[PDB]
C-alpha cells in the first residue's frame, strides 16, 4: 500500500533527518539566494506553512539555478541548483521513495544507490569482460531529464507509487529542472550537487531497461544513465546494439545517440571515468583512471 | 554453521576445493617458481590432489616461496609482486573461502580493503562525509608494509583466538614464511583482480581488526583499507593526540612499524589515498576527491 505515503515523508521524524542531510551536502544556493546556513530559521519560522502547501498540493517549487562549469577538454558541465528549501522537500521525498524502490531495482545498478558506486560497476564489468565477455556495447543516451517525457515517466513511478499527493510534487520537481550532476565522469567522488531526487527518478525509469536486458540474460553494468554491456562476439555485440537501442528509444521514449554510441573492445571504452588496460602478466583486463 | 576447532576438513571438502579451483583460474595470473601456469593446475591436482590433501592434514605439506616478479606500472615505475606457485594459489584460495565468512562477521565496517563487495571508492565517500561535518584534520600514519614487519607469533596469536583447529594454524604460518603480500596497485587507482592475493590480505585485515576495534572504543572516525588508515578529526591539537595514541598502539600492541618521516597530520589537500587526492570544491563549499596526479 503506497497510498498514504505524504505523511511519512512529513514525519518530523523524517523531515529532521532530510534537515541534517541537506545541511551536511551544504552546496551552492539556488535561484532564491538562500544559503544552507540559513535553512534551520526558515525551517523555524515557515516549517508548518510549507508542510501544509504540500498537503493540499500548492506548493510550488522554485526553478533550478542553472550553473555552467568548466571541463579540463575544454566543454562545459551544466548543473541545476535547487534552493535549499527543494533540496531539503526533495531529500524528505527521497528517503521515502528509496527504500521502496531498492527492492526492486537490480544488482548490476549502481549510481545514486545507497552503499553502492562507479568502482562497483567497473569491478563487475571487468569480471564480465575476463570471463570472455569483451565485445562491449556502449549506448549513448542523450541526458536523461533533458528527453524524458514526463506522461511516461510519472506512469511508470505511478506503477508502484498510489499516492496522488506524491505523485503531484514529484511531478512539479521534474517540471521544475532537477537533473544528474555528471562530474563522476571526471573521476570525481563526492557528494552531487541537486541530486536529492531525480537520480532515483532516473533509475526508475531506466531499471525498466535492466528489467529488457535481464530478459535478455545479458551481462551489463548500468550507473544512472550511462549503461555498458558486455557480450562474446562482434556479430552478437551488434545484434544487441541494435535491439537495446531500439528498446530505449520505442518503450521509454529516450533518446540513443547512435554517432557517440559503439561496439568496441574494453581499450577502446571510457567508463565513469576509468579506462581499461590488459595486464600482460596478470593476464586479465583492469582499469584505471583515464587521462582528463 | 562450521566448527573452528574442525575447519581443516571443511577447508578439503570437494566442494570447498572445486569453488576455490575454479576462483584460482577465473584470477588467472603469473606462475609461481615452479612454472606452472593456470591451465596446467586441474591435470596436476588429478594426480597429487589426494596426496597435497593427505600432507596437509599431517602438516608435511611444503609450500613454495613466492617468485619475485617485476612488472611495469602503467604511469612508469615498476611494481614487485610476490606470486604464489598455482598450487599454493589454490590452497591459500580453499582455506581463505572458510575463514573469510567467520571473519567477515568480526570485521569493522570502516574497513574496506580486500573484501567482499567493498572497494575503494567507499572508503574515500565514508572519510569525506567525515571531513565534511568538520573533522578535516587528518592523522596520516605511514606503516611499512604488513608483511614485511609483521610479527609472525603475534598474527597467529590473534588469529588462534577464533580459529581453534591447530592444522590450520599450522598451514596459514607456513604460508608467512613462504613470503605472501599484499599487491599494491590499489595506490595507482587501479581496479581488478590483485596478484598473490587470496590469503595475505584478510591475514592483514585479521591483525589490523584489532586496531579498528581500539579507534572505534575511543570513538574516532576513521577508514581503512589494508594497512593504509586516515583518521579524521576535529582540530589540530586533537589530531596530535590521535597520532600520538594510536601510534603507539600499533608499534607496542600490534608490534607494527610506523614510518616516521611519511606519517603526518595534515588537512585533505595533503593527503594522497588509495590513488585520491581531496580539494575543496568552492561551488558546493565541501571537500571532493578525485585521481590525484601520478
Ligand atoms: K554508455
Ligand atoms: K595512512
Amino acid at each position: 500500500d503506497t497510498s498514504s505515503l505524504m505523511e511519512q515523508i512529513l514525519s518530523n521524524d523524517n523531515l529532521n533527518r532530510a534537515y541534517l542531510q541537506v545541511v551536511r551536502n551544504k552546496g551552492a544556493e539556488g535561484v532564491d539566494g538562500m544559503k544552507y546556513t540559513e535553512l534551520k530559521e526558515y525551517l523555524a519560522k515557515n516549517g508548518e506553512i510549507i508542510k501544509e502547501q504540500l498537503r493540499i498540493r500548492k506548493y510550488k517549487p522554485q526553478p533550478v539555478r542553472r550553473v555552467e562549469i568548466p571541463k579540463p577538454d575544454g566543454g562545459v558541465r551544466n548543473l541545476g541548483v535547487p534552493t535549499v528549501t527543494d533540496r531539503f522537500i526533495q531529500q524528505a521525498i527521497a528517503q521515502v521513495l528509496t527504500p521502496i524502490y531498492e527492492e526492486q531495482f537490480h544488482d548490476h545498478s549502481y549510481g545514486f544507490r545507497p552503499n553502492r558506486c562507479a568502482q562497483q560497476a567497473i569491478l563487475t564489468a571487468l569480471d564480465m569482460m575476463n570471463d570472455g565477455n569483451d565485445w562491449i556495447v556502449d549506448i549513448d543516451l542523450e541526458k536523461f531529464f533533458d528527453t524524458v517525457n514526463h506522461d511516461k515517466l510519472m506512469t511508470i513511478i505511478g506503477r508502484t507509487i498510489k499516492d496522488g499527493d506524491v505523485i503531484s510534487i514529484v511531478r512539479k520537481y521534474l517540471v521544475s529542472g532537477i537533473m544528474i550532476d555528471d562530474e563522476y565522469e571526471d573521476s570525481i567522488v563526492g557528494t552531487p550537487q541537486g541530486g536529492n531526487l531525480s537520480p532515483l527518478l532516473a533509475n526508475i525509469m531506466l531499471n525498466e531497461l535492466d528489467k529488457e536486458m535481464e530478459k535478455r540474460g545479458l551481462n551489463f553494468v548500468r550507473y544512472a544513465d550511462d549503461c555498458i554491456i558486455m557480450v562474446g562476439s562482434e556479430m552478437s555485440a551488434n545484434r544487441v546494439m541494435r535491439n537495446i537501442s531500439r528498446f530505449i528509444e520505442e518503450k521509454l521514449g529516450l533518446k540513443v545517440n547512435m554517432t557517440k554510441s559503439k561496439v568496441d573492445r574494453p581499450r577502446g571504452i571510457k567508463y565513469l571515468g576509468f579506462g581499461f588496460y590488459y595486464d600482460t602478466s596478470a593476464q586479465q583486463f583492469k582499469a584505471k583512471p583515464h587521462a582528463k
